[PDB]
């Protein structure tokens, strides 16, 4: 049992709700929160934006010396950070940018990360300003991801499309 609350079961393991990740983290201070990251670490806008700006700015400044250190991630790779205020940790996940003409299948890589965390509460990766088709998203999710993730999408209009359409 776990403090998730409110979500559509999707498949054994794939949990979805119409909420704002930044509100979800702060009530629920999940074990792992996957930011949807891009390979700088720039959390200026979408949900890396907004998780950002919860943090206060703390997530952008442990990113800094986190690249200055280590230099950019690969798309489809990811990093563990702090969770801040937000989480435990923070998982952040590279899934292509198809407004960056990035190869779409690296999506499935991008959310094999996630296997290597028992519960995640996460977005849907490369949605959004991202650019890829969050439909797409959802289905590579549940194809991709073994362990237990909590999806909160955003937008109700698009949620419920998510669900409506989710074979
Ligand atoms: C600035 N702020 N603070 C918050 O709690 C939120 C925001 C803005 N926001 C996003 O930028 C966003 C975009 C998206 O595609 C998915 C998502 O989960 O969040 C949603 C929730």
């Amino acid at each position: 049992v776990n403090s998730f609350s409110g979500y559509l079961k999707l498949t054994d393991n794939v949990y979805i709700k119409n909420a704002d990740i930044v509100e979800e983290a702060k009530k629920v201070k999940p074990t792992v929160v996957v930011n949807a990251a891009n390979v700088y670490l720039k959390h200026g806008g979408g949900v890396a934006g907004a998780l950002n700006k919860a943090t206060n700015n703390a997530m952008q400044v442990e990113s800094d010396d986190y690249i200055a250190t280590n230099g950019p991630l690969k798309v489809g790779g990811s990093c563990v950070l702090s969770g801040h205020n937000l989480a435990k940790h923070c998982l952040h996940v590279v899934g292509p940018n198809v407004n960056k003409g990035e190869d779409i299948q690296l999506l499935k890589s991008a959310y094999e990360n996630f296997n290597q965390h028992e519960v995640l509460l996460a977005p849907l990766l490369s949605a959004g300003i991202f650019g890829a088709d969050p439909i797409h998203s959802l289905r590579v999710c549940v194809d991709t991801v073994r362990t237990n993730v909590y999806l909160a999408v955003f937008d109700k209009n698009l949620y419920d499309k998510l669900v409506s359409s989710f074979l």
